Parts: structure tokens; sequence; C-alpha cells
């Protein structure tokens, strides 16, 4: 029903084609297995009403948010006013007996505070406050009563998302033998999406995601690769670091179309159904490796990869005949770039993007957009050619420094050449390639 | 809306004018003080689809079983499988850590069991599982994880009866600081009930409610008079004392117009809308004196209590008239019978129904029923006169032995008189009664 | 679902056996074929919040009026203003085109009118206005454009109540080349009724119900039997008579458990669900043949009449036995009652109620009262014996003049005999009778 | 609700920035008044399940289709069974009274056949059959019995959009005196949506939409200007002329935002949420002026037209200094291009794109599309220059020809030049637009 026109408001569009990808190979699948909005107390007690609004939305379509709060803020106040809130022992907290019994009350009242804004706003949430984590304490008095979520049991969740309400869940933990001590709320989510296995899975905090050494909402990361030239650079201050690990730790764990989020609540929808929201995108992509010889490949695997990704198969003994410079696939040979060298003087003298190969269960992921990423990273002067009817041109037209028509070929090129530098070369490239298909 | 009918269906037929106002009486007033039905392992293992079909029935028109179950049968054998089942110190149990665990595992269970089998068959439970029971600890070794629901926390539960579910609770604690050890579901129950203050309130067993000598269903208690009668009486074996004792416990608690009733599930409807059904009712009644002088009475109440019983007020100095043999009247004033002598040879011989006076606010309490109960036991030959458009002449014609009819008064008399012994003295009855009046 | 309670309210009171049963023989069959509320002009003009707030309720628990309005006084009001309102030739009316024309606006008008206050209240009603009623034209200019309803289209409403909604209905014709034509609202209903089948079926009206020489509302009529005491007795005015030809009319042309109800919309409810409500019942009866000889019967009917209504049969050879005074039969054969003749002074002297046999499917017609009461007619003095177990017990207590008890048999007797002269003749029939079953 | 997240899946992309306005300016105001989406014979008996599965799409969010079917193909056929379907005079058809009589059957029949594959596929259709068209008699004999839609009454309809559901209506009249001939179809829409007022408006058919001289689908028509470059261009054969001339005769009477469509049903969603879709679009568009001259234009107009349209206002006195070659203009000012002359030798040689200034309430209407349109077939060579942060880029790179990049500024060329003879050119509008804005 959704689908039938979510796509259609797609189709027509410029980020459709890999949005629209998302809605085909996750449709059907489980209600519970939606998102996992994990959010926090800091969010909880500053904007409520935009954060219920948009928890409504997706519930009363079809998509059922199994919320996760853990609200902390106020708690860190209602346990000072008695007092005993002093002490951090590790990277983390420290909590008494006369004072699990202070969260447990804000926990409880705050949780239900939610579980009743929903369903004053229209909602249908249902308060799930216990017995879902299996919280087996780490240690005794050094710390007291708090413990590492050892495992989870769903049942609790299973039934409220067999009933269609939004299982509002809580960062609280729960011995064998029934004593409740506190957990970590992050190393909580981990755990419960494990168990859970799902597709979206959105980071609510009140700041509005990830930032860059400019200050610059980062919308997107995609670990396996830019991992790196990040977790090594150093505006990445300290916690941070840390939300990056953890986010990372996850995905590992899951398919590999899930990804996380970190979004505001005003966002949410803009997040969850645009190739843009405002929220730090972040999914774990895949190990990608570069080739600069066209021997070290399974090319093989390349022919079902052009087979599957372009219409036909490739001109036969096409391969025995690429001479290649550069060559980057994904692990997985879902991607692939064929870097060929292309020009007139000597062997060069232009760089030449011979082959892009996609798999429809792919651009969706971002795949195309994470190997074209990592080479216009290596190669920064870039020319190529695609027809008129392709689809991905868009895609394309973003890259491309200028293009030049000709109805049976499109044409693009990537760098700053001076006034009388460009024509000569750009002339060329409209020239040797009109003769690559010949 | 359902009254203005449930009412209507009532009107025209018998029982009627003593529970129509039960539904005036506490019609509008929450929705969660409606019922508070709870139920227990034997009959949730037992039969479920009436258990729950009924429970829908309520909760799908508006009034919302809060339920309260408990499963202890089953729950008996899950545990002896690895075993430590033995041991039962005082009158209850006890319980260790390798072991609440599994009651746990066990209430929980069965408890989503339930708030399943109620959204399968159409409903809306919410499991509610914790938070609710303050169980501090009675005894730490003797007895191990089990203790006296000191209080109760109704927001967990205020919540799902703000949405409109059938909150099914559970038979579990919670000290202070959030260990969840055992307690007993009864001595729970008062508590819940003390903090909700319901109207309605039944004991779901699977048996048929409560018997006596002969083993026959006994269709009601009455306490504050049918206590000893009863609680001395010695076909009231062991437990079923107990039962008696908490269910009295309780309604000392509530309003007057509360009242038990321990009924099986498929009956649940009939008990809840019938002055039958098939369960055991039990009331608290109220305490009842006996007078045999007219002079230690608050005759002024009688007035304003025959003033708002019988359309006018009493012919006045009526009161300084009254020859009064036995009198019966209800601490409240509510309810009174006048029994005058009345006859010819000497100032005997028969003894004479001269007044019922029952308020509103009471017939359906079951008073017009308990006074006059309480005088069919002390004087076992009676005589009376009921105008033809009485409402309660059908209460009569029950009571009643005989009867017979003027277009100007019904006479009723009660008691075995030989075949000659009877028509002397019911040509009396009918001849001395029409100059009361006069 | 509604009936397991509705007959639960039922079973515990009084006229409940007789009205459960009406409950039972016609559960499940149709939504349609519900009631056929047909109402009028002068009650929708006048009160509306109660007629579209009773109309709710059956349609809002399953039981889909299916409404058949037209509004008349209003429309001699607005058809006045610009005149041509004299003339009625006929015991009917008469119409002309610019006149149609007046009425097609003020039908719509006010239909339009029901069918939103009925969703403005809650409900779910669905003009209906046309197409219905083949309305043939039975004169052209010595009435102009009226006409007799020559069938009936259930589509247009099947349609409706196939959705679930009070198909408001209209008095209005359309030839066959589709001409809309007036038609008589009542002669309409007869035919709608008759295509239809219905079960109930109310006539709303701004009074009351039907009246009396008194005066009084006369809860019933009965037809076959009360036809005649009736049709030939001069409180009968004019167009009462008419009222009560035409739904006679009618019912002979539905089964026999239908039944026509003139009531008020307020009583509406109560007339629906009550052996009372305020408005004249009416059905049809059967034929009922009073026989004087044992022998002009078929006994052997009377014996699956006696098997299906009491217990076992009949004590072989009762039947050679049966000394006969007067017989009472329903042409069917489902109500019988067997006066013998018991006494002592010679073959007399009191006249005895050996037998009253009424089969299920029948008490909640009301043949076994239309059979009684044919002999309470003929028969005015009138002892018989019921046992203690006895369902209609309490129809008797009603009929009884007087009754009298034995764990045994309870008795009753019917008619005034002076104080000395009852006693003798009431230890008889307690006497005699105990001696009938011996 | 919808809203808030229709413009969410819009923002992030291409033709969002003109449908997301469609979105603003219409949200909010009445129910009715949304789609009037009229369909046909040939596509009810058909394809329905599609023609169903969409209608319902809409009336399940919010939009409810006020439906208006007039089934042709089927009564064509159930009519010349028993004959008389030959003869139809004039332009349109013929009809006797056994023959009204006939289709009036088949209207209803299909009519109701839809109603009720709404209400079986999870809908809410309400049929109204009758009552709303005036149909006023044209030709007696010469005819019989059709007639023109003089009037329409919208309470039979304004009733069921109240209620909320898919008024589904029909091609049929009813004199004044209440006579029902038949009516055109499409006489009739023109005469509900005056009344209406819709926004949208669709034409489903059973093709595909409108052909060309090709025969490909043409998504768009714009009358007030492609209007004759099409009216006098001869592969407009027949009939589609008038079915173009009529839905002209429409939107002149509707604002300018309204918009038939005729599009196919399986796709009407496709077409009613894309600015693609299926089905021809088709405005009104406004008149355009050409102005050779820069002095008959209201140029303060043009202040708060690129004050609006830009941010800031024209550097002051721009406007006497404007030489100006070739201006387009709509008649309301809500949209203008300025042309230019620009480059070295004499005054010439390129046309230059000065100005582009839509009104955001309008490149939603497709005015923008209009206007240039209109002059990108007067002037075929064509250089502009937009910033990187102009929203109409994409626009642009469609009509594009080419396109070169700078930080500052982005920069398109249209038309073919020779290889050696665009370098040429091209170099220059990236040399002397540099200094347009100096």
């Amino acid at each position: 029903q959704t689908r039938q026109t979510i796509v259609r408001l797609l189709s027509s569009m410029a980020s459709a084609k890999e949005i629209s990808q998302y809605l085909k190979r996750f449709s059907q699948l489980d209600a519970k297995r939606f998102a996992v909005v994990k959010v926090g107390g800091a969010v909880l007690r500053d904007d409520l009403e935009a954060l219920t609004s948009s928890l409504s939305f997706l519930q009363e379509v079809g998509l059922t948010p199994i919320v996760l709060h853990g609200a902390g803020p106020q708690l860190d106040a209602e346990l000072s006013a008695a007092g005993i809130e002093k002490q951090t022992v590790n990277g983390l907290r420290v909590t008494s007996p006369h004072a699990l019994a202070i969260v447990r009350k804000v926990f409880q009242a705050s949780n239900l505070k939610l579980v009743e804004a929903l369903q004053q706003n229209g909602a249908r949430a249902t308060s799930i406050t216990g017995g879902v984590f299996e919280a087996e304490y780490l240690n005794r008095d050094t710390y007291g009563l708090v413990g590492e979520v050892k495992a989870v049991n769903l049942a609790p969740i299973e039934a409220s998302l067999q009933a269609g309400s939004i299982p509002v869940i809580t960062s609280l933990g729960e011995t064998p033998s029934g004593q409740i001590l506190n957990v970590n709320a992050d190393f909580a989510a981990n755990e419960l999406v494990q168990e859970l296995q799902p597709y979206k899975i959105i980071f609510l905090t009140g700041t509005g995601g990830l930032l860059d050494a400019e200050g610059k909402l980062i919308d997107s990361i995609n670990l396996s690769t830019e991992y790196d030239h990040l977790m090594q650079q150093p505006w990445i201050n300290g916690g941070m670091r840390v939300k990056i690990e953890q986010i990372k730790d996850l995905l590992d764990r899951l398919p590999l179309e899930s990804s996380v989020s970190i979004t505001r609540p005003a966002d949410l929808a803009k997040e969850l159904f645009t190739h843009k929201g405002s929220g730090t995108l972040v999914r774990r992509g895949e190990r990608v490796l570069r080739a600069t010889s066209w021997d070290e490949l399974d090319l093989p695997r390349l022919t079902s990869l052009i087979e599957s990704s372009f219409g036909r198969t490739l001109v036969p003994d096409y391969f025995s005949n690429t001479k290649l410079l550069r060559a980057y696939v994904s692990e997985n040979y879902r991607a692939a770039v064929i870097l060929t060298d292309e020009g007139m003087l000597g062997a060069s003298a232009l760089i030449y993007l011979d082959k892009f190969a996609v798999l429809d269960d792919a651009q969706g992921e971002g795949l195309g957009r994470a190997v074209w990423n990592v080479m216009r990273e290596e190669t920064p002067q870039l020319f190529w050619r695609s027809r008129h009817n392709n689809q991905v041109n868009i895609f394309y037209y973003a890259e491309s420094d200028g293009c030049i028509k000709q109805e049976k070929w499109k044409v693009f090129w990537y760098g700053l050449e001076n006034f009388e530098q460009i024509q000569h070369c750009v002339a060329h490239c409209a020239t040797r390639q009109p003769t690559l298909l010949g």
C-alpha cells in the first residue's frame, strides 16, 4: 500500500533510484524489525511534543518505533536533592541501595511521562519498564549496583509489537534472581538491536548530529573506508570517538543494509525518508581494495557484475584487451570502477572512467557512492561518458565539474584547468571517447 | 449510552429495581475504578478461551477489567523439574535465588500468554509485570526471598486505563532498592483494591464458588449479620475460613456498595449483571440491631426514613400510638422493619409487618434483603399488607407463603398451618389489616 | 457476543423466558433483515435528537435500522407558501408538476437533514432518496402525479447494509421510464417489508401509541383473536381503523414471529428490548378454536405437544380418561389449554386447568398469552396447579387472584368470592388437586 | 500530518521545489474540494481492481475522490439485446421511454457495482445515483428523453464528504418536476466542477492519455500558449479536438492552480503526486506577451517581481541601463525572462539570459516552465549564468545543452555548434558573464 506510492513520489525525482531500492529490499519483514529509535533524557526533558509527534507518525502508518529512552539529565538532578551524586570511578558511574531506589522512580516517572504523551497525541505507546535486560553485575562494592547487559528477552516487546504499539523500553537491568541494578544505556542498545535485527536505527540527541573540523553537519560516514581518515584525524576530540566506535561495534553485527543515523526529532521524518534529513547517516559499507593490475581480480565475477549492472554482457574478450591503470572493487564484488588510461601523446595523458558497475542491491546501501568516493581521492582529473537514458546521470552531474551532451552520449570531466588549458583537454575526451565503443 | 438501556432491559422485570439502582449510584466514576478481576493459575492453565472471552466483553463496552493473575499450579511444576520444591515453613511458602529466577520467568511467561490471548481474541491487554508492588521483605533466611506488600504504585496501571486496556498485572514484589522477592497474591489484592477503590470486584477460581453443609452454591453472604451463624458453624472446614476472613478484611476497606463475588469465568457476565450469576456474592452489609422497645430508637430518623422510603410522611403522631413488639434497624438508618402485634383474642395473636422502610440507595446493596432476612429467623409466623402499585411486591411473593388480592390491598402470610388451622387465621389478617390504615 | 449477555440480563428475571426466546429464534439472519423503523415528518420536525439518538443505538451494536421517513407536516407548509395546497380528491391527495418539484426538494432537504444528524451524533446514515420504489401511476389528471408502489428494488439498500449504515430511505416513486411521482408512505412500507422480510418493525409517531375507550396505552393487540372485539367495537373512531387494518395487511405477509410496534422515539429502546416499552405491540397470533368435545381434536398432536411442552409424555391412556369441559387450541397446535371439570357435589362444581401446553418457539410470540387470554374471557372462575420449579409460575402469579404453596405444588385461583364463600371453595382445589397426579 | 512529510520526501529531490509548492498553496481547504475523478464505462467494465485500489488510496489518507462514472460500453450492449440501439441524430444521441428504463437500470447496476467494490476493498463508497443534476430537456421528440444539465445540487454530495466517503455519482438528469432524462457525461462534469471548485481533477480513460504526431504520451499542454501550435496543427484528428476544447472550457472556470490530467488508473497515484505520472497534464497557464522594447512594460511590477523572486531588489537604476533585445512576461506579472544582447564584436553576438523571475506561487503551476518554454522556441542559441546555491539549477541542467562550473557561478549554453565552433563561443559566455554582476 504505502510502498506502492512511497516509490512513486520517488521514481520521478533525483535521489529516488537509491532510496526506492531501500524500500524494495526490506519491504515486508516483521514489524518490530523496523526502527529502534533509542532516545535520551536531554531530549525528553527538553523537546517532547516533537519527539512524540514524530514517533506517532511512523507507528501510525505501520513502521512501529520500538523506542528506548534513558532519562539522565533529570535523574542527575532528582538524585542530588537528597544527595549522594558524586563519584564515577571508571569511564562509567556508581550507585547505592537507597539510590537505584531513586533512579527506578525517575526511570519509571519519565518512562510513563512518555508512554502517555504518545497516547495523548493520538499514538499507542505501552510502557515496558522491566524484565527485558539480563543485567548480570560487573562489580559489587567498587561500583555497587551497576551491570553489563548479559542478554535480552524480547517477549516483553514482541507482545506490544504484535498488538501494534510503541514498546517504550528502558535502561534498566535485573540480575538473574531479579535484583534491578543499573546498566549503560548504550552498551544496552547494542544488545537489543543485536537481538532484534533492525533495518533503520536512529540515535536521537538534543544536538543535531555529528560535526567536523569546521563544525558542519557531516551527513555521512562509511567506516570500512572513511574510518581511518577520521579515526586518526584529531578533530575527533574525546567521546565522539566512542560515539563512533560504538556505532561501529553495532553494524558489524547487522546485515549490510542497516545504518545508524544520529539526528534530531523535529527532523526524524526528513532523516528516515530522505537521502538527506539532517543527521549524520553512518553505514559499515564494505572493504574496498585498490588494484593496479588487471590480473589480481576475479574477472569472471566482473562479468556477472557487468552483466547484472549493465544490460548485455561485456563485448567478448574485452577483458584480455583492457589495459588497466587503477582498479576499485568492493570485497563482495557488487561494485567496481575500472580506471583506464586514455589519450594521445604517449599512452597518457588523461585518466578515464571506463566502467561504473553497481548492483541494484547496492547503490541503495550507498556503495556506488563509497567506491567512487574512494577513487576521486586518488584520481583528481577525471573524464567519463554516459549515455542519455542512463539512470545515474544525476549522480554524475553532481560530481561532474562540467558536462556536455550529444544525442548519443553525455560527457563529464572533473578538475580545474585554466581557461586555455581546459578547452584543449576537454575537446579530447570528446574525441577519444566517441571511439571507445566504436 | 449503555446504562440508558441496561436499565431498560431492567425496569420491566423482577430483580430490576435492585440492580438498576446499582447502575445509577455508580455510573460515571473513573474507568480503572470498575472491576478488579483477580484470577489464578488453575484457571489460566485450564480454561482461558472463556477467561479471556469474558474479559474482552467488559473492556469492549467500557468496563475495563483491571486483571490480577498469579499462576501457581504451573509454576509449582516448572519449578520442581530442576527441583527445590519442598518446605513451606509458615502458613505460606519459601523461595531461594536460583528460584525467584524460575518464578519470574513463569510469572512472565503466562502473564504474556494472557496479554496476548486477549489481543488475539480482539481485546487490548497490556502486560504490567513489575514496579507496582512495594514488597518489603518479611524474613531473610527463615523464608528467603518473600515479602509483604508494604504499598502500591498505581501509575503503571493508570497508564493502561487511560489508554483503555486490561492492565494484566502480577503477584510480584520489588523491595525498595529494587530486588524482586515473592508476595502473597491474596494479601496482594487486598492492597491494590484498597488503593484503587473498586466497585465490583470478582475472584475467579476454577471451582464454582462457595459451598454449604449440603454442598450447594451459596449465592450470598452478608457478614455484619450472617457472619456468626457461619464463622462458628463447622461446615467451614479450613482455608474456606481464611477465604472468608480475607474478603471480610477487604470490604471494611471499601465503600458499602462494593462486594466481592467468587465466580467462574464462563459465568462472569451472568454474575456481574444478574441478581444471580453463579458465584457466592458477598457484601459487608451493616450492623443491625434488634429493638424490643419503641423508645430506644431515633424515631425522627425513622420519619425521614419513612418520608423518604414512602411517598408522604407518617400520619402525624403515629409514633406515640405505635405499640411495638419487635423492631429491626440498620445502624445507618437506611432500613427498618417495624413488627407490631395485631389480632383479637387478648393483644395477640398474630405478629404483623407494619412497615418495611428501605432507602433507594439500599435495596440495591441488598439491605432490604439483609434486615428482613434477620427477622424471618426470629419471627416465624408472618402476615403483612402491601398495595397493588407497590414496587417490591415481587420480593414479597418470594417470601410470602401464600397471597391474596384486593383492588385496594395485597395480603401475604408466612408459615405452615394445618388445613383447618390456616383458613381461620388467614381470614383474620384480611380483617384486622383492612382497618390499620382506616 | 451481545446475545450471550442480552439473555443473561434476561434469564434471572421475570419476562425473561419469553424474550430471550425471541433472541434465540432470530439471532443470526442477515443484517438488513432486522428492524424497519418507518418514521414520519411530525416526529422529524419535532423531536430529532431522540429519534436519532435511538437509531444510533441499534446500528452501533449491530442491529441496523433501515429507516423510512416521509416528512409531511413541513412539506404541507413549504408547499402552500407559493400555494396550490388544496384538493385531496380521494382518501389520499393530488399533486401537479410545479409541485412534486416542491416535495422532492422537501423530501430531499429533510432526508439529508436526518442522514447528517445521525453522522453528527456518531452514527453512519447514508441517504437513499430514489430508485427504490417502482411507483406505477394510478391516475393521470384526476390526481396528477401520484402512484401505487408496484414493486421494490433492494439493491440501493442492500448496499448500505453491506457497508453497515442506516439506509435512510424515502416516500417517493419513479415510474418505469423514470418519472418521479408521489406515493403513499404507508402503502409503501407494506411493500418494502414484504420484500425485506423483517423481524421487528417499529412505527414511530409523535403521539405515544394506540389508545382505548378510556384512553390508556393499549400495550398489545393480537388480531386473529382480539381482532373482532375491537374491529366492531366503536371506540375505534376513523383512521385508527385504517391504522389497524394496514398493520394487519402486513403481518399476514411475514413469518409469525414478526410484530409491528407503534411507539415513541425516546422509548424506542424500551420497546425493542422489553415485554413492555410504551408502544402498542401488535402481532397476528394464530387462529384459535374452542372445543367442547375431546373428540374433535388431533390428540396425537397434543402428545408431541405435551411431550415437547412437558418433560415426559402424558401418562399413557390419559387421553381416553380425560373428561373434557372446554378446550382451547391454536390452529398450529403449538398451544393448548385443557379445561377439565373437577369438584365433589355432582360432576361439578369448579372448573379446572388440567394442562397448559406452549412450545418453546411460542411463549415468545406471545401464544401462551393469547390462548389463555381467550379462555379467561369464557371461563371466569379458575383454579389450577403448578409445581415449584415450573418456569411460567410468574405468568400465573400475574393472573392468579390468589395463591398458596406446598413444597410439592403451588395453587392458584381466579375470581372474587365473598369472605365466607372463598375459604370453602379454596380448600377444595387444594384437596381434589393433590389427587389429580396421584 | 501528511504534508509534513509529503514535502519531506520532496524537498531533498529534483522536481520537489515545484510540487511541494503545490502542497502548500492548497493544503487545508474543504475535503470535497479535492479531486473530482470522473471515470467511464470502458474502464469500469475492464479494469476495476485498479480503479478502486487507487480510489481507496486517496480517500484512505484524507483526499476524498468525489468520483463521477458514466458506464456506456456495457449500457450500449444491454440496450440492444431487446433493441432500439440506432440513431444518434446530432453530435450526441437519442433515447425513448422503454429506454431510459434500460439505462437507469444499467447506470444503477454498475454504479452499485462500484460503490460495493470500494467497500469490499476496504474503502467507504456511498452511491449517489440521483437528484444532483437539474437536467432541463433540450428537445422533446427530435431526441426524446435527453437534456442539458441546467444546474447542480451539491447537498447530496456534501453529505457523503462530511461523513467522509467517495460520493460515487452519476450521468443522469432529472427535469424540474422530476422526470429523469439522459445527459452528456462530459457537459456534466464541466458543471459539477464549476459548482465544487476542485483543485486536482483527473479524467480516467482506458487508454493512457493524449497522443502526438509520433504517438508518444504528451505529458503536458498549457493552452494560453501551446494552444495554437496545436489547435491548428492537423495531428489533432477529430474528437481529440473536442476532448481538448472541453478541458479548455473548464479551467477558464477554475482558479489558475487547477489542472485536468487524463491518465490511467493503475497510474493514478503516480500522476497525482509526481511531476510525471503518465497522463497528459493540462493547465490554462496565462496569457504571455513578447516585448521587443523595454518601455512597453510595467517595470515597477518587475521590481516587486525581482524583489520577490530574488533575495534583494535590483541594483538601483539597473532598469534605465538595461538594453533589451527580447522580453517575455505573463499577463499577471508573476513570471519574466529578460533577454539581453551580450558579446564583443559589435553589440552582438550572443543572446543572453539576464533574468528569470518566477514567484513562489508559480513554478508550481508550471509558469516558470511555460514562459521559458516560449522563448526557447523563439531564441535558439542560449547562454546564461546561475549561482551555486540557486534552487532551480536542475531545471537548467535539463535545458542546458552543456554546463560548466565555478565556485562563484554556474554556466549553461543551449544549441549545437561544431567542434571548433563551440569552444570559441563557449569561452565567451564565461568571460563576458563574469562581468555582468561586476
